[PDB]
């Protein structure tokens, strides 16, 4: 999942609505207004179900969120009209990547 090509370039600010999943980890839907979601696939909405109004994004230009990137939604409401944000799994990290002296020195030659 990356970027094959940009294309037309039209950056325009506006107002958006951030909905919250009735019961989920941290899923939120985005739309140019609180009207409805008809572009979302019934396969994904199955997890959302009945969205609710938990946060409204104003249209003054200063709109920054920590869940989804308002900029990644701009091309979603202008082309489709809706954008669902889903926080992916971070990671617990560990001690195995790369290789920094992970063995011992000198041993008992058998």
């Amino acid at each position: 999942g990356s970027m094959p090509k940009p294309g037309i370039l039209k950056s325009k600010s506006m107002f958006c609505v951030i909905y919250r999943s009735s019961k989920r980890d941290q899923t939120y839907l985005y739309v140019e207004k609180k009207d409805d979601f008809s572009r979302v696939p019934e396969e994904l909405m199955k997890g959302f179900g009945q969205p609710q109004l938990a946060m409204i994004l104003p249209l003054d230009g200063r709109k920054k969120l920590v869940n989804a990137d308002i900029e990644k939604v701009k091309q979603a409401l202008t082309e489709q009209g809706y954008y669902l944000q889903l926080p992916p799994p971070p990671e617990d990290l560990l001690k195995q990547h790369l290789s920094v002296m992970g063995q011992k020195t000198d041993d008992t030659n058998k």
